[PDB]
């Protein structure tokens, strides 16, 4: 920042993802390009809007958001092979999950085994699929640096996948890791981490916390959240959470995710459990956790409930790397490969030696 | 506001931001409480910033080789020394890491020149947390080759701008030309705090003497770069929020003297890279720069990290939180996931540049 005026739209209400000094500045041509680096457009619901209202708005913006991510996606390959294969597996309460499973060409249960990634995607617990070309991408570009990763097609609270509120997706992406767990020697690998980005940096952490609650936290080795989409507070500016009001509008509206809490939570009774939305675990609740890393984006309005969460974990004790990639709005380190490779790559490689380390 | 701008009282012991167990180890060093105000500072004469600093050095030492000394690499290493003459004809240490058995016949292994910090004005590649730092590189797979450059003060001055640049220069030159005798396929300049600074300047340079192709990337750490502690600037808010935190400014404004004891090298950008133009930086190789969360340094690397992108460098840039300077580079003991963390992020690196 400057001393004269606070960062973002702190210091000028009118400023955007085009206009601020800190992005990257070739991601900001491509934003521009995209008509997306202007302040984001105000959406046709928010928190005050009824809950059918907002799961129809969410079905609908699905849509314009995975043309986006194909977008960004599918232009490309690893630089190594990759194989991915299918597999369904059984939820907790009887429904079928898909599993994405991408390793190494040419790794088998007889190789030497390799780190595992369970990832579990974003789109705010409501939107997007893992099978998007976005997401697809990003598991092959992790499974080429030598590893499995699995990605967990949970059930979401709206979409194509929808409606299922929380807990759903968390069941199942919890399921999905105790069978990952359960079959360490037919995947061929040595450790298992969580890994996710906003909605999926949530449920990557309440995945965990749920392992604590049930008795099998020893599965899991670590956690790797990015940007995590974790206060559920984005219809108010609670003081505490600065960025929210310092990066509204880039890329997202705090609007927007105002409404799309709605579906998750129908009822609202779980405002304040951690489980739906970490940021508000007690320290208790996070005693004992396997080591984590927290990845912020720098002009992201998530930033501040992300580095809380960051801090948090520390307080309680849990080995925590506190991490902020400079120049980006939220998750665009996990998407715009054709415009920033190096900073993309870069946290690729983060997660991956991440995994190597718990091995 | 954070830091100092908010609470003018505020410590890196107070401060909510920091890492517990960092807070809880400086508070045991005497280090948590805002740093001494020293003797001298921007106005003393050149003279009693080089005493100042050489006398500074010893302590110094001992602290870091506290932190950097009970711990050895996972992975074995072998450290072996060679002596090559610079330019002007003085002979230049390097102290070159791989791991044990790793020879001229083995599949070659990317190479980090590592230039430490201190200023620019004390503090040796023999110290024993540049040792650790540069042991740990190797154990990843890496060749590592630690300059010991001359320094503007202390054991090793007192040698004023350019002349640890000429020497870290020479010694990236002499790597570059001795690739299949160290078992190297790439190099990458990597260091912190003012290793940041000569890692950034010597590219710099090489372009400017033409030979930057043989530098595939620069890691640079914390980077003390501006030259500006004792000014402070608006643009630095950092050097405010943050100061006191580990380092007074007061401090480094004294140790900026014996760098440029005329001053008269302030806005060049080869001795403080913050002042670089877009042309100096058009068409380096790809950066990183990574800065710690409690530096009043924070800010000019992250200054430096948006006119590399604005002069088309393909630049990383990185907040490590929860730190003061440089802590994710010596207290293993502490925060070993931020050290390691940090040591495979160069590392992995050095390996996308080969």
């Amino acid at each position: 920042a400057t001393l004269n005026q606070l960062p973002g739209r702190l210091g000028d209400p009118s400023m955007s993802l085009g206009t601020d000094p800190r992005t990257d500045p070739r991601l900001a041509a491509a934003l521009t390009q995209l008509g997306l680096a202007d302040q984001a457009a105000e959406p046709p619901v928010n928190a005050n809007s009824e809950v059918a209202d907002c799961i129809a708005y969410s079905t609908a913006a699905e849509q314009a958001w995975q043309t986006l991510f194909a977008m960004l996606g599918s232009q490309g390959e690893p630089s190594n092979p990759v194989d991915v294969r299918e597999e369904t597996i059984k939820g907790r309460g009887g429904n079928e999950i898909k599993l994405y499973i991408h390793s190494p060409t040419g790794h088998t249960s007889d190789s030497d085994p390799l780190p595992c990634v369970v990832h579990t995607h974003g789109g705010g617990m409501v939107i997007l699929t893992a099978a998007d070309a976005n997401y697809s991408r990003w598991r092959s570009e992790l499974a080429a640096t030598g590893l499995v990763v699995v990605g967990v097609e949970f059930r979401n609270a709206a979409g194509a996948l929808g409606n299922h509120p929380f807990p759903a997706g968390l069941h199942d992406c919890a399921d999905a890791a105790k069978w990952v767990a359960s079959n360490r020697e037919a995947l061929g690998i040595s450790t298992l981490i969580m890994s996710g980005e906003s909605g999926g940096g949530n449920l990557s952490l309440a995945t965990t916390m749920l392992a604590k609650k049930e008795g099998w936290l020893e599965e899991i080795a670590g956690v790797y959240a990015q940007c995590p989409y974790i206060s559920g507070l984005y219809a108010s500016k609670p003081e505490e959470l600065p960025s929210l009001l310092e990066n509204d509008a880039y890329f997202w509206d705090m609007k927007t995710m105002g409404a799309m809490v709605k579906p998750y939570d129908p009822t609202g009774e779980n405002a304040s459990n951690p489980l739906a939305w970490p940021y508000h675990a007690s320290l208790e609740d996070l005693a004992g956790l396997p080591p984590h890393v927290i990845s912020v984006n720098e002009l992201d309005p998530l930033r501040d409930e992300g580095l809380a969460h960051y801090r948090k974990l520390l307080k309680a004790g849990v080995s925590t790397v506190g991490r902020t990639v400079h120049g980006t709005c939220h998750a665009a380190d996990c998407s715009f490969v054709d415009v920033i490779p190096d900073v993309y790559f870069a946290t690729v490689r983060d997660i991956s030696a991440f995994a190597y380390s718990r091995a």
